[PDB]
C-alpha cells in the first residue's frame, strides 16, 4: 500500500511518568504515527547523597517518553542528535521488525538527524533503547532507554475477551545505574566519556548496580511527584526494564490483570502480588484501587527498593472501607 | 454486613514445613478465621560451621507459620510483641488491600499487641512480612516473613476446570541471609541490633545473600527433617521468597500444576520442570508421586542449592516402577 | 509391556547447534531411542583473551547434544567415561522419573560405562546435566549440562490447537562459568581438578559469572558460524541454561510463539519481545523470519551478553520489505 495515502497524526510527547494522550480504541484506521526526540546528554543528580552522573537521554528524561500508537499504525520517528552532544546515538525498537529494530539505519552523530519509519504489526508494550555497535550495555545503563506501547484496535481485554479500559496510566521506567567506585568503595568521577569508558565496563562487569531507580533519581516518584488516584479508579501501570530483571508490586494493592512480559494477545494473569518483568521487556499492570491512602510501588527486592532506590508512591483519594480491612484493636500495651 | 453475625473459628498454628489443619472445599460459608502470633527475636544457628545470627521471627520460626483461609473469609490476626523484644515491628499481608497491607496499622512496640482485621478477596498463596518504616529489608532479610494461602471455595483446579485435590501439603519458606563480612571474608558480630545495622545495610547492598536455606538453615529439611510421601501420593509444596527470585525444582520428579506466582484463578502451568518465583512472591507446585527413594527439592541456582544451603529432601516409600526407569546395565568396566 | 517388543531406533548425534534429524509428528508407534554420550574433560579457550579452563563435556561439547524424542518413547542412553578421564560423572534428564533424574543410577569412574532407560512420559524441552554427590554446581558449570526435546506425538500446536511446523531447528546452550580470579582480578590457573576444587567453589559462591557464552564461547555463534535462515523461514530455538536464569531476546525480531519453561502441553506465549528462562530450565521459541540481514540472538541483560559473551548472530538471506521498515530519511547534517 500507499503510505502516502494513510493519515499523518503528529504526537507530542509529554515527560514520564505522564503519558502522551491517546485513545484506547482506535477511532480511525490506521495512521502514520510522527513523533520527534531530541537526544540529550546532560548531568544527572540520581540519589539525597548528591550523586551526579553523565546521563545519557531521549527527550532530556530517565526513562523516555512512552511513545503509545495502535496495531497496524506506522510509527515515524525523526531523531535528532544536536552538536551539543558528543557522542553517536541511535534506536531500536522491539516493537519493529528489521535492521536489529531500527538501530542500523539509525546512527547519528553529533550535529545529525535522521527519520525511521516501521510497521507497529505486534500488540504490546515494548522497550526501545540505543544501541551503538560496541557500546550497547554503555548507552542503555547511562539511562538510553523508554518504551512504546501498541494497542490493539479494540484497546485490552480480559482473560474472558471482555474490555478493560484504564481511567489513568503511568509509565514507570526502572533504571540500574553502575556508577564505578574506587577500592574503597566510593564513587569515583571523569573528566571525559571516552576516560570513562573502561571503569564504566569495569562497573558493569560487577553485574551489581549501584542504584535501581525509578523516573531517573531516588525518591522521583515521591512528595510532591507521587502518583495519584481516587477509589474506584482503572489505573494502568507500564513497567520496563532495558536491561535486568525487576519484580514489581504494588504494597497495600495487586495487579489485578498483568501482561509481565506486556504483550496483549496473550491472555493477562489474574491477582498477581509481584510479577517478573525481564531485562528487556516492558510489562502492564491494570488494578482498580479499593482504599485510599499511601501506596508504595517498588521493585520487590525490597534491598534493591529501599536501600538502592526502586520505589515510589501512589497518594490515593477517598472512602475508607472497614470491611476490607479495619484496625480492631489498636496498638496498644 | 454485619461481621459480628459470622462464624468465628480459630487457629492453631503449626511450624513449617507442616500446614494446620484445613478443609480444601469450604465446608461452612464465610467466617472471621482467628490468628495469633507472638514475635520472637532469637539466636538461630544456620550452618553447619555454627554461624550464628539474631533473627527476627514471627512464632518463633524461619519461615512464619503457612495461614490458611477460604477466599472471602476475614482474616483476624491478633500480633503480640512481647516485652523481651528490642525492636518495634508490624505486618504487611500481600492477601490484603489497603494500609500497607496492614503495616500502617500494626506498629507494636516491645510490650504492645494489636488486632488486624481484613478481607481475603483474591485466592492464591501470597507472602506476609514484617516492614517497619525504613527498616523494611533488615526485617525481612532477617527472617520475619512467611505465607498465607487463600484457598477457593470450591479448592483447587487444574487447566481445564476439573478438581485438583492433594492429600499433604508442605510450606517451605525460603530466606536469603546477607551476614555482614569483614575484608578476608569471614563473617562479624555484633553486640545490639543498632551496633549492626549500618553492617546489615552494606551486606545487603551487595545482593550477594551469604546463605540461601530452606526453614531456616542449611540442612533443615533433610534427615530425620526430611519431607515425606508414598508413591501415588499428592503432593502440594508452597513455597515463598520474601525478598529475591528463586526457582524451585524436584530432582527426579517435576510439577504436575504449578501456579508459579502464586494465584489460583489462573491455570496452572503443567509438567514444570523448574519454575520462577519472584522476590516477593509465594507460589505453589503440585506433583503426584511415582518413584519411591530419594529426591532433593532444589533451588536450580545450584550454587545457591548445594552451596549456600537451597536444598531439601522428600523421603518417598513404595514400589519401584522400572517401565519408568531402569538401569539396563549397571556402571561396569 | 514388554519393551523388547518395542522398535528400537539408534540416533546420531550431532554437534550443537545442530540438530539430530528427526521428524515432528510421530512416524511409527512407541519406540526404544538409543543415544550414546562419551564424556570429555578437554581443555577449551572460552573468550578472546586466550582464556582457558578445564572443561568437563558430553560428547566433546559444550553444550551436550540435543536429544529428540517423542512423548511416551523410551530413553535409552550408553553413556562412557573413557579411562583417559579423570573424574567421576553421571546423568541427571529433567524429562525422567525417579532417581534423580537418572544420576542415582549412572555413577561411572574413569574406565566404566553404563546404559540407562527411562519413559519420556511429558513433553516439552529439558536440561540434562552431570550431578555428582557432592559436586554438583562444579560439574555443571563447568559446561556439563545440554537438553532433550520430547515432541508431543503429532508435533507442536499454537494457543488455538492449530499446528505449529518448524523447518529449522537450533540449539542455543548457554553456559555460566565461575574461573577463579586473584585479588588483583586476573584469573588463577591450577594443576589438578583437586587443587582446584576449592577456588572453584570460591569463584562460584561469588554468584558472579566471569563468562556467560553461547556454544562454548564468546563468539561462537558468530562469523562462519552464524545461525542461518531465509525470509519467510519458521526457525524454532532451543534455549536451556542449566544453572541461572536468562533472558533471550532475537534483535530485530521477536518470538512469535514462546514456551518459555518448555512444556508443550502449555500454550505458547505470543509476541515476545524477551522471555525468562529460569536457571534450570530449557525453553523454546518460534518465529518467521520477515526481514533479511543481520540478527543479534542475546541474553537481554546487554552486559551479559556484549561484555560476558552472550551474543550470537542470525544471518537471513532474503527480500528487504519497506512496508514494515524504512529509512525514510538517512542519517545527515
Ligand atoms: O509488601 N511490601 O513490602
Ligand atoms: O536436577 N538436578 O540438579
Ligand atoms: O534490542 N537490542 O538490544
Ligand atoms: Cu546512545
Ligand atoms: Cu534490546
Ligand atoms: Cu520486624
Ligand atoms: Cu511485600
Ligand atoms: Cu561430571
Ligand atoms: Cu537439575
Amino acid at each position: 500500500v500507499d503510505i502516502s495515502t494513510l493519515p499523518r497524526v503528529k504526537v507530542d510527547l509529554v515527560k514520564p511518568p505522564f503519558v502522551h494522550a491517546h485513545d484506547q480504541v482506535a477511532k480511525t484506521g490506521p495512521r502514520v504515527v510522527e513523533f520527534t526526540m531530541t537526544i540529550e546528554e546532560k548531568k544527572l543528580v540520581i540519589d539525597r547523597e548528591g550523586t551526579e552522573i553523565h546521563a545519557m537521554t531521549f527527550n532530556g528524561s530517565v526513562p523516555g517518553p512512552l511513545m503509545v500508537v495502535h496495531e497496524n499504525d506506522y510509527v515515524e520517528l525523526r531523531l535528532i542528535n544536536p552538536d551539543t552532544n558528543t557522542l553517536l546515538h541511535n534506536i531500536d525498537f522491539h516493537a519493529a521488525t528489521g535492521a536489529l529494530g531500527g538501530g542500523a539505519l539509525t546512527q547519528v552523530n553529533p550535529g545529525e538527524e535522521t527519520t525511521l519509519r516501521f510497521k507497529a504489526t505486534k500488540p504490546g508494550v515494548f522497550v526501545y533503547h540505543c544501541a551503538p555497535e560496541g557500546m550497547v550495555p554503555w548507552h542503555v545503563t547511562s539511562g538510553m532507554n523508554g518504551a512504546i506501547m501498541v494497542l490493539p484496535r479494540d484497546g485490552l481485554k480480559d482473560e474472558k475477551g471482555q474490555p478493560l479500559t484504564y481511567d489513568k496510566i503511568y509509565y514507570v521506567g526502572e533504571q540500574d545505574f553502575y556508577v564505578p567506585k574506587d577500592e574503597a568503595g566510593n564513587y569515583k568521577k571523569y573528566e571525559t566519556p571516552g576516560e570513562a569508558y573502561e571503569d564504566a565496563v569495569k562497573a558493569m562487569r560487577t553485574l551489581t548496580p549501584t542504584h535501581i531507580v525509578f523516573n531517573g533519581a531516588v525518591g522521583a516518584l515521591t512528595g510532591d511527584h507521587a502518583l495519584t488516584a481516587a477509589v474506584g479508579e482503572r489505573v494502568l501501570v507500564v513497567h520496563s526494564q532495558a536491561n535486568r530483571d525487576t519484580r514489581p508490586h504494588l504494597i497495600g494493592g495487586h495487579g489485578d490483570y498483568v501482561w509481565a512480559t506486556g504483550k496483549f494477545r496473550n491472555p493477562p494473569d489474574l491477582d498477581q502480588e509481584t510479577w517478573l518483568i525481564p531485562g528487556g521487556t516492558a510489562g502492564a499492570a491494570f488494578y482498580t484501587f479499593r482504599q485510599p491512602g499511601v501506596y508504595a510501588y517498588v521493585n520487590h527486592n525490597l534491598i534493591e527498593a529501599f536501600e538502592l532506590g526502586a520505589a515510589g508512591h501512589f497518594k490515593v483519594t477517598g472512602e475508607w472501607n472497614d470491611d476490607l480491612m479495619t484496625s480492631v484493636v489498636k496498638p496498644a500495651s
